């Protein structure tokens, strides 16, 4: 038994709901927050910047010392971090940016990153600004996670298409 509520249980271990991945931090305090992160950790904007922000920026500060010291991410692929007063943990997992033409095929990789964890608090890899169908994304988590996500999806019109469309 956790603390997540009102979410739709799509399989054994998947979960969604429609809500503001940074609200829900803050209510439940997640042991894993995953954050849509690109390989620099530059938190601009959509879910990145959102959880940024919602830190006082402190987690932009610690992603500069993690990027200066270990150099970039590689697309599909993640580093754990502090989760701030957000979680006690986020990972910064990097899905394919479509709009910078990158392979849509790493986004199983991305996901397989989640497997490291027992339960996470989780947007949709690679929706949003970073371009790819979340229709998509949502097959490509049911069918690479296996450990216990409960997936955020800020805007209300996507969250009923997912749900009605869900095979
Ligand atoms: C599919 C996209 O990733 C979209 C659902 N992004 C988000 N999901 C949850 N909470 C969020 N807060 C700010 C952006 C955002
Ligand atoms: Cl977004």
């Amino acid at each position: 038994v956790n603390s997540f509520s009102g979410y739709l249980k799509l399989t054994d271990n998947v979960y969604i709901k429609n809500a503001d991945i940074v609200e829900e931090a803050k209510k439940v305090k997640p042991t894993v927050v995953v954050n849509a992160a690109n390989v620099y950790l530059k938190h601009g904007g959509g879910v990145a910047g959102a959880l940024n922000k919602a830190t006082n920026n402190a987690m932009q500060v610690e992603s500069d010392d993690y990027i200066a010291t270990n150099g970039p991410l590689k697309v599909g692929g993640s580093c754990v971090l502090s989760g701030h007063n957000l979680a006690k943990h986020c990972l910064h997992v990097v899905g394919p940016n479509v709009n910078k033409g990158e392979d849509i095929q790493l986004l199983k990789s991305a996901y397989e990153n989640f497997n490291q964890h027992e339960v996470l608090l989780a947007p949709l890899l690679s929706a949003g600004i970073f371009g790819a169908d979340p229709i998509h994304s949502l097959r490509v988590c049911v069918d690479t996670v296996r450990t216990n996500v409960y997936l955020a999806v800020f805007d209300k019109n996507l969250y009923d298409k997912l749900v009605s469309s869900f095979l």
